[PDB]
């Protein structure tokens, strides 16, 4: 029993974190085999924020202008290249702690664990979601750039995020591990801001299923809804449209609980229209949207990782 | 910016988790140097739940009745002893991944990270608090016994919890790493239940300070209170008494924000009497009590671990 915002065990990622310095600028890098991946703005100074020409800044650098430190060991850089908004630094030593890994680009609504790091050293781990507006509500300070987000499947670390920017509302923007930003964001100091965000409907439904699995039914009702009528209500409350693909993805949770997906949609419709009336669900007074259907199955079934 | 329920990086603990089997019973153990620590009920069957005599059950076992598996390597047990509610199994191999560590017994209101494990394999990590009633609101299923809770300081893992039991309300009971239960709980199937719980006042105040550090002041007011008058209100709302020691512990957060502790108490008094009026604090519609003053300083200052 119980239901927590649970992150993946972080050890496999901790063994990959290093510190990268170019001049007076320092941030984190990810060391896999003989390559260190880091944000390309490591080559910027405070004077290179408004419109850096990264190609022109980088051509002026040599391999020896990059210092990479793994724990208390210096790794010599023997090559470098820029890919989108990341820099790949070839080093003289393959990381002996490299896990089985992949790079993946996630869709909005998917969750991942963040290992927040400073100066190449891990500080903490937490779970979060790619918002529909392609920001993440992270917890990051100066020097966290290059911290990564990931999921683990069996024994394989799937890296999905590398941290770059904080936006004016205090939320965060970053890239996949190939250096492509999520959303419209750029690595320059422009007036860019988070767009309007929405609530991740399929995830709210997954979490209502979690609540039923854990023994709570107070919020259910005797009604059903059509998918189209539900989405008319969802739109009014700034919820993402629920697609037939989402309904299919909720199939396993529906089967385990005996509550049809559209019946759970009718429960959610009533919670949106009426509120919770002083009650809580899984310890929250708000409808939680940072658990995916897979996250619920994983945590209610005790899945482990090799 | 941002503020998340952040756990410690778990790698140092992952390297210590093993599987212990006695007969058909399996659970997790913690392997440090040449000793494996696990719950003593590994020696119980389903028929030994109502009132096991652990001394009589254990004297009937030999070292070879215990199977310890680290990954896919068997560790031979060469001695055993019972200490309180834990069993210490001496094994033929010292764990080469043993971190710097301590055992500590925590006070109610202190937080820690849990590495939930099944069959010796880590599944996830989350943060939680020792409640005033000496339960934890964990997320644990059959087979999670022997999972541990911990804090990290510099390079030292301080283990503070080992999981044993689930109570009827779905909360959890366990021991320190010397095998002494927190609270009045026992490792037998009796009618024991969680006592009435209270909210951890000093932690709510710490989290209001976190909210101010991150740029939100909506809930402040122009009033102050005496400590005694605040505690009269706290008692009515089922909050723990605030002591002068707690006021002292909040000193650093008070100094950083310029808000006197008793002024923050007057803010909290008004939030208890009036509610939030549809507003949120750090993304929550409830007053959060599972961050300590140290947790706030750690997360707002970017402390890392060696
Ligand atoms: C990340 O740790 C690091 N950034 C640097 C850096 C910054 C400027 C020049 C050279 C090197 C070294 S470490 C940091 C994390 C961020 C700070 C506060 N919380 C965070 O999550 N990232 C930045 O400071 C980025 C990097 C960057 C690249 C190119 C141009 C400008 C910047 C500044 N920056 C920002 O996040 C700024 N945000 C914006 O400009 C935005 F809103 F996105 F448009 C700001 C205003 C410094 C937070
Ligand atoms: C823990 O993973 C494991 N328990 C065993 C075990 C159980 C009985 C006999 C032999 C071995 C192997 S692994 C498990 C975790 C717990 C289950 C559900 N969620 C959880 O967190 N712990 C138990 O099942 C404990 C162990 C125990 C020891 C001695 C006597 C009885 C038990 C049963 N037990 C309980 O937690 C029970 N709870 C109570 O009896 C209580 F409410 F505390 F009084 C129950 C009813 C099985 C959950």
């Amino acid at each position: 029993s119980g239901f927590r915002k649970m992150a993946f065990p972080s050890g496999k990622v901790e063994g990959c974190m290093v510190q990268v310095t170019c001049g007076t600028t320092t941030l984190n890098g990810l060391w896999l085999d003989d390559v260190v991946y880091c944000p390309r703005h490591v080559i910027c100074t405070s004077e290179d924020m408004l419109n850096p020409n990264y190609e022109d800044l980088l051509i002026r650098k040599s391999n020896h202008n990059f210092l990479v430190q793994a724990g208390n060991v210096q790794l010599r850089v023997i090559g470098h290249s820029m890919q989108n908004c990341v820099l790949k630094l070839k080093v003289d030593t393959a990381n002996p702690k490299t896990p089985k890994y992949k790079f993946v680009r996630i869709q909005p609504g998917q969750t991942f664990s963040v290992l927040a790091c400073y100066n190449g050293s891990p500080s903490g781990v937490y779970q979060c979601a790619m918002r529909p507006n392609f920001t993440i509500k992270g917890s990051f300070l100066n020097g966290s750039c290059g911290s990564v987000g990931f999921n683990i499947d069996y024994d394989c670390v799937s890296f999905c995020y590398m941290h770059h920017m904080e936006l004016p509302t205090g939320v965060h923007a970053g890239t996949d591990l190939e250096g492509n930003f999520y959303g419209p964001f750029v690595d320059r100091q422009t007036a860019q801001a988070a767009g309007t965000d929405t609530t991740i409907t399929v995830n709210v439904l997954a979490w209502l299923y979690a609540a039923v699995i854990n023994g709570d039914r107070w919020f259910l009702n005797r009604f059903t809804t059509t998918l189209n009528d539900f989405n008319l209500v969802a739109m009014k409350y700034n919820y993402e449209p629920l697609t037939q693909d989402h309904v299919d993805i909720l199939g396993p949770l529906s089967a385990q609980t005996g509550i049809a997906v559209l019946d759970m949609c009718a429960s959610l419709k009533e919670l949106l229209q009426n509120g919770m009336n002083g009650r809580t669900i899984l310890g929250s007074a708000l409808l939680e949207d940072e658990f995916t259907p897979f996250d619920v199955v994983r945590q209610c079934s005790g899945v482990t990782f090799q």
